[PDB]
């Protein structure tokens, strides 16, 4: 199974480096300072429809 693309701070469930999907059990960050998304752990939300 395959998730969608991210579009703002705090998702999870979708993929933030390239195509990898970063979500349950982490926390994701898009564009730090003008960077790209960043797969930190803590607490995040899936990725709504």
């Amino acid at each position: 199974v395959v998730y969608t693309d991210c579009t703002e701070s705090g998702q999870n469930l979708c993929l933030c480096e390239g195509s990898n999907v970063c979500g349950q059990g982490n926390k994701c960050i898009l564009g730090s300072d003008g960077e790209k998304n960043q797969c930190v752990t803590g607490e995040g939300t899936p990725e709504p429809q």
